[PDB]
């Protein structure tokens, strides 16, 4: 996966976030 460009209160970058990520949407864009 593809980390964010910053951490935000609603959506943060952890670890079990791109867990998730690698089976429900793995091609997303982290530019904001």
């Amino acid at each position: 996966v593809q980390t964010q460009d910053f951490k935000t209160a609603v959506q943060p970058d952890t670890n079990t976030a791109q867990l998730i990520k690698t089976y429900s949407n793995p091609k997303q864009r982290g530019d904001k």
